[PDB]
């Protein structure tokens, strides 16, 4: 009766907008829906700080996993790790709830574009390597294959996605460290970059200084890491 | 060494902005704060209902609750009645952190341009009863007065704010169902008014159809109740 809705796709690609418009269809059926991501919590702060990703990692799920005992669920995130989808599919399951991946996919060129008009606010750098470096979901685990994948520069018909989703939600439901260094020494890197404003070049350098980093790690701990990575970019 | 700073305010004497402001000194000075209101919650349903306020109230607490264990907490809601100020100091009592309540004011007149600029959301008729009925903050209870009274109609020095802030929180601490029917029949009749578009007339007619009904029910458990006034409200 209840299903868990959850969106995977980069920044600018538009789940936000998506699920906006998808909730709105939703309640026009009279099914009661909440759409709930971790820019929530995160927006909820003055600044950013590494420290704070915990709390908001676990302040989202735990908001989902209420929510989602009265409520269907839109879990509006990038959710760029499948460790990510697996979590929040264990929410579902603790509720023997179904779940959909919808996975909203567009060119890179076209991600780029819509970042320079919302202001830059990410690196077009750093999606540039999200871009290259993303597993499309589905592609190792059963349970990670979407339920649907929407081209965002094409139309989209939310009656249809609505249909289809109610349909679903009648159905039985049957069912990482080094995702966190990747995760945070990204966003280090995207707040380094837009605090001291960097030239394109700096970007470039900064983008690579972490990709040799990670190489090096690969061949631990995380705060240790993540405290050595704001020390190297800083000495840098 | 964390503190619970609890606005109390009528809608658009600027508990938002002063929110964001005060959050922004804060950090300025290296204090971590987060700031939390229902609003982040109720806006993130695609549309209002009544049944889904308890889920609003009861999310807002526990997001205040867990976050006050590690970070300064900005409560950001109108906190109209003292009940739910009690409700809040409750969680600083839990956790032994001193609270602040911070009281912001300004004329009505004010409040309505402000309600005019935004796009007159909630009746301003309403507004107008809001500010009538109000109670300040202290009237009753001493642990009720705030520690301070803005005034949002003149310019306002966050930097003696903060201060006045990091001093009291070094010091030692030192420690319902008409609410409800009040809150919800109000919400009602402000979506009744929108919803319909009621004109002007119709608007002060179902402003006295609310306190009319309140004197009846005085005279009960509140979903029943709260069903019948929207029962009543569809009939008139
Ligand atoms: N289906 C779409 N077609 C065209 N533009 C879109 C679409 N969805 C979102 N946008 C635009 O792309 C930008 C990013 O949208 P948003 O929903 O915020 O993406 P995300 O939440 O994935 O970061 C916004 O400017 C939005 O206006
Ligand atoms: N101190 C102030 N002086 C002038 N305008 C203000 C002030 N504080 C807020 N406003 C303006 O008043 C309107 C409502 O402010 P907001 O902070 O959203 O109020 P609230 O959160 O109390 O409803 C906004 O359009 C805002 O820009
Ligand atoms: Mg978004
Ligand atoms: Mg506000």
């Amino acid at each position: 009766d209840i299903m868990l809705i959850i969106l995977t796709g980069l920044p600018g690609v538009g789940k936000s907008t998506f699920s906006k418009n998808l909730a709105k269809i939703l309640s026009k059926n009279n099914i009661d829906v909440i759409v709930l991501g971790s820019d929530l919590i995160r927006e909820s702060f003055p600044v950013w700080k590494e420290k704070y990703e915990e709390f908001i990692k676990k302040s989202t799920y735990r908001l989902i996993d209420s929510a989602l005992k009265n409520y269907w669920v839109i879990v509006d995130d990038t959710n760029y790790y499948n460790s990510m989808r697996r979590d929040l599919i264990n929410i579902a399951k603790k509720y023997n709830k179904n779940y959909a991946i919808i996975y909203l996919k567009a060119s890179l060129d076209v991600l780029i574009r819509r970042n320079i008009e919302r202001g830059e606010k990410i690196p077009n750098e750093v999606i540039k390597k999200m871009y290259e470096k993303f597993d499309e979901p589905g592609k190792k685990y059963k349970w990670d294959e979407p339920f649907l994948i929407i081209d965002t520069t094409k139309d989209i018909d939310f009656n249809e996605i609505a249909k289809k989703l109610i349909e679903k939600s009648k159905e039985i439901p049957k069912f990482n460290i080094s995702d966190k260094i990747d995760k945070e020494t990204r966003k280090i890197v995207s707040e380094y970059i837009k605090s001291k404003k960097l030239d394109k070049d700096k970007i470039k350098e900064v983008v690579e200084l972490r990709k040799e980093f990670l190489k090096k790690i690969k061949k631990v701990d995380a705060d240790r890491v993540l405290k050595e990575f704001k020390d190297l970019l800083n000495s840098y």
